[PDB]
């Protein structure tokens, strides 16, 4: 998953969660991406499972919800590290964004862990389990 | 900004200058196992950006790029030991920090290297740089 | 201006999957330039940097400043070969001899050769110089 | 002859000039290099033949003053045909010394004729014959 792909799946997400597939010429407008690129980009999510299309448009599927709150996870968790070893909180997320979507999931998983399966990111957003 | 193909450019030459020769681009190609063209296009990437100098003798490496290199073993050591104090074996431990060690900014390096009490060796006794 | 020889084969190399609808995959363009991977794969973020290609899922695509980079090249190559051939030079010499140094000239010397010149459209070899 | 090697030249021949051999040290003063760096550049300065070392100092050659000379009139050569394609004297300086010492000989010899064998760039210096 990159963190492009989770711009999308957060987007698709907010409609879903509205009660509406998300449809290409919206996902196109919310995110400022040509409606083509917005295609492309979609079908290569269905491939991989993580959405699938119905009449009304692109909805997330169970396994598209897990690689968000995967995502969500690695980069909050980082975020605490950081912030732990002296980091400003902000600059801790600007930081966390460049490189926890390429971080390893063992290593995601052993620092929840290690930092005490923390609830909530510095920011007071919590934190998938 | 140092990625681990530049780290094996730099490593390559500084074998060759501290035996007191430019490091020849054919001899570059050989040792990575790269076309002689590749060396010669990287090598002018890598004066842009102050890290060698090309001169008639050969490539040589300068303080900056000597830095450079310092800087990524040590963010390859440094990680290696959170890696291992959150408990992965050490040899997975070196892989995983390959991946992404060259990716962290020197200021979270920095500030993880005091977190972890200013180790002096990573788990395979090698040792971190100031 | 500030763009290699070898990058420009790098660049027309991508052009030519791009020119056809699809994006130039890193080891295609390794094939193609019969390099190594790594190579192509190092270059590349190289020339990402400098805004002349954007590495996308699809692969590698030229950027507006990507095309512009070639003609520009082009046209420097070709218009020097003019100046050479017009003061007295072979054109197979001319057009080695402008390769060592094409790719060095600053925008406003090619543009202002080419007025001078009165605005050639075709090199000695008969190929196409861009505006 | 490179453009560096170009400067190292023109600094030892200011020192030969007001009658001594340059020192490693004041070269790399002059130039802002780091001394290792002056010495090993020296001696291939040396075995290119283009200097001497001696007890006193580094001095030029007669092969130096040549190559000196030579850049000289490539870079005046070249900013003559500049100035003469309408590019400012001030740029046409600035630009030259970009490519003026990779230009093949033959070009300079053919572009000196052409431009009528000037005996001055556009600033007033003279041009080596
Ligand atoms: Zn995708
Ligand atoms: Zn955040
Ligand atoms: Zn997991
Ligand atoms: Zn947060
Ligand atoms: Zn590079
Ligand atoms: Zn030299
Ligand atoms: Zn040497
Ligand atoms: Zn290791
Ligand atoms: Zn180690
Ligand atoms: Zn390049
Ligand atoms: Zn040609
Ligand atoms: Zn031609
Ligand atoms: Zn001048
Ligand atoms: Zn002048």
């Amino acid at each position: 998953l990159s963190r492009r792909e989770f711009s999308y799946l957060l987007t698709i997400k907010r409609y879903n969660d509205s009660g509406e597939g998300a449809k290409i010429n919206r996902i196109a407008k919310d995110l400022k991406i040509a409606p083509s690129s917005v295609f492309e980009e979609v079908s290569h999510l269905e491939e991989k499972g993580l959405v699938k299309k119905k009449e009304d448009g692109v909805w997330i599927t169970n396994n598209g919800t897990r690689s968000i709150n995967y995502l969500i996870k690695a980069h909050r968790v980082i975020e605490i590290l950081l912030v732990n070893i002296g980091i400003d909180k902000q600059t801790a997320c600007e930081y966390s964004k460049q490189f926890d979507y390429l971080i390893p999931e063992e290593i995601i998983d052993k620092l929840y862990n290690y930092l005490g399966k923390p609830s909530y990111c510095p920011h007071g957003l919590e934190i998938p389990l």
